[PDB]
């Protein structure tokens, strides 16, 4: 990984001393990105929630996630499953068990630094997997993005800042999350988040990750070519709202 600080640092050294899944997966690969663009196809809102219990804001909620996943499999394109332990009180046996439970894309949010993670998710039965330009140098993106894809996942790459934009350009990146908050602060900035967003050519798919609560905010980024959106904890708390952004 990179030269890191704070708790980016702290969460990498847990990745990396994290024990390997020996277990098989039970169903083939479904590709996330190309849903999304069906989606887009049908004039379907394309929205991904996340089961995510607590992150570095503070968030801490609870509630059943074979509950939450079936409900969302009526209507989310996605579900994004937090698995790391310290920040996100995530867990593996919670990714395998939603897995199991659902037939929609699964991406799997971990800090991953080490190809076995890769393994794991797709162990797990996982669709796909996040990688973070901020920990990660171009060279470890390239290798990551091509292992993903000898298993059929094609990872979403996320990015918070122009940095990392020009970096996610260089490495041939197709499914792109552009983050509204700044990993350091949690301060969400969505001018930048709209200038990254009108940087990144079309072919791209394009997530819009967080900072949306409203119809209106995911109406104003579809025209600016968003092609899915990542919406956070409101749903964790009011599931029904995703009916709502939805139409
Ligand atoms: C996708 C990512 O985990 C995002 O949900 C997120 C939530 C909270 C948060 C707080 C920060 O500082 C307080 C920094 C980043 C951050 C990201």
């Amino acid at each position: 990984p990179r030269y890191l600080k704070g708790w980016l640092e702290d969460v990498v050294q847990l990745s990396l001393r994290r024990p390997s899944v020996r277990a098989s997966r039970q169903r083939p690969i479904i590709s996330l990105n190309e849903r999304i663009l069906e989606f887009n196809k049908r004039n379907i809102t394309a929205i991904i929630a996340e089961y995510k219990r607590k992150d570095p804001s503070g968030l801490d909620v609870e509630r059943d996630p074979i509950e939450y996943a079936k409900f969302m499999e009526r209507y989310a394109v996605g579900l994004f499953i937090s698995t790391e332990e310290k920040y996100f009180n995530g867990s593996y046996e919670t990714l395998r068990k939603i897995a199991s439970s659902v037939s929609i894309p699964i991406l799997m949010y971990d800090f991953i630094v080490k190809e076995s993670q890769i393994d794991d998710a797709y162990n797990l039965g996982a669709d796909t997997v996040a990688l973070i330009v901020k920990i990660l140098t171009e060279r470890e993106l390239e290798s990551l993005l091509e292992y993903a894809r000898s298993y059929g996942m094609e990872p979403l790459i996320i990015i918070n800042d122009e940095n990392d934009l020009d970096i996610a350009l260089r490495i041939g990146a197709r499914f792109i999350g552009i983050a509204a908050r700044d990993w350091e602060t949690g301060e969400i900035n969505k001018e930048n988040q709209r200038k990254l967003i009108s940087m990144i050519p079309s072919n791209v798919v394009k997530v819009a990750k967080e900072g949306i609560s409203e119809r209106n905010e995911i109406e104003e980024l579809r025209k600016l070519g968003v092609n899915a959106f990542l919406i956070g904890s409101s749903l964790m708390r009011n599931p029904e709202k995703i009916k709502e952004l939805i139409e």
